[PDB]
């Protein structure tokens, strides 16, 4: 459909990833995991709504259709 | 609806470590295509209540005519 858009991850790719750890200066990777935990979550909620788009489209179109057709 | 926005994962700082932390360059990459996909589901998101908000008013002035 043409309403819909293509994210660069999934809440899979994000729960699946796995960083290079380093004894270099490093970022903590329990405050990271933990961004990421919340950022799932928000992908989750996020995921079908390519569909509930076109849904709400064709509910849409219906609809202005019934009405041009009384007037 | 949505825990985090764009901007609150733009701006995030994670502590450093010394102690086997994760390569930042990766993880900074990461968050960049992370900061991307929010903006998208922020339209998307804008979209469904325009849209859902359309159809309520739809339905209503079918009704009002009934």
């Amino acid at each position: 459909h043409m309403s819909d858009v293509s994210l660069k991850l999934s809440a899979k790719d994000i729960y699946e990833k796995d960083f290079e750890k380093t004894m270099a200066r490093g970022y903590r990777r329990e405050e990271v995991d933990a961004f990421l935990d919340d950022i799932i979550a928000d992908y989750q909620k996020m995921a079908d709504m390519n569909n509930e788009v076109v849904k709400l489209s064709e509910e849409n179109h219906k609809l202005k259709k019934e009405l041009e057709e009384l007037r």
